[PDB]
């Protein structure tokens, strides 16, 4: 009697342009110097 | 008698332009120096 | 009585253009100097 | 009574153009100097 | 009573053009100087 | 009662053109100077 | 004039014994059927 | 004037014994059936 | 004026004994049936 | 003015004994049946 | 003004004894039946 | 102004004894039946 479907997970749906910095979807630990 | 569907999770729906800093969707620990 | 289907996980759905920095979908540890 | 199907995982769905930096789908450890 | 099928994992679905930097699908350790 | 089939793993589905940098599907250790 | 040190992040400090279920330190997306 | 040191991140500090289930430090996507 | 050192990341510091299940430090996608 | 050193990443610091299951340090995609 | 040194990455620091299952440091794709 | 040295990557630092299963440092694709 269990049913799971059509989940959805997005990080950056739209466009990413002319980036000159640091774009990170998921970070664990770690250092960022933008 | 259980049913789950059509969930949805977004972090940045729209556009990301000319970034010069640090954009992070999910961070655990870690240091950021923008 | 268990059934899972049609999950979906995206990091960058749209386009990525003229990047001059650091774009990272998932990072564990590690240092980034943008 | 178990069944899993039609999962899907993407890192960069759309196009990647004129890149002059560092684009990384998944990083463990390691240093990036963009 | 177990069955798994039709999984799918992609790193760069769309096109990659005129790259002049470092594009890496999965990195463990290692240094990148873009 | 176990059955697995029709998995699929891709690194660069679409085309790769006019590359002048370093495109790497999977890297363990190692240094990249793009 | 900036200095950060001696941070610390733990998920399971003590012991984990005779587990018969699902113990997960950090989960993003994904389904768990315990 | 920037200095970061002596960070530390642990997932399971203590012992793990007689496990009969699923112990996962970090999971992105994916299904677990314990 | 930047300096980073003595970071540290561990997944299972202590011992792992008599395991009869699935112990995974980091998982992306993928199914686990313990 | 940049300097990084003495990072460290471990997956299983301590001992691993009498294993009868599946111990995996890092998994991308793929199915595990313990 | 860039310098990186003395990084270190380990998968199984301590001993591995009397294994009767599947111990894998890094897996991409692929099925494991322990 | 770039210099990298004294990196280090290990898979099994300590001893491996009386193994009766499958120990694999790095696997891409492929099936394991322990
Ligand atoms: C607030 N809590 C917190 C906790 C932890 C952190 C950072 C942890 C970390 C761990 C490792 C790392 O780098 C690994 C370098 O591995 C390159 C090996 O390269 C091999 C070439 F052959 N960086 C950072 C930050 C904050
Ligand atoms: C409430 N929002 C929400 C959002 C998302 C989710 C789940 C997302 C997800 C994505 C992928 C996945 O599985 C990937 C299977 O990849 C195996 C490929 O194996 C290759 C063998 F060769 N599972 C779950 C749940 C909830």
């Amino acid at each position: 009697g269990y049913e799971v479907h059509h989940q959805k997970l997005v990080f950056f749906a739209e466009d990413v342009g002319s980036n000159k910095g640091a774009i990170i979807g998921l970070m664990v630990g770690g250092v960022v110097i933008a």
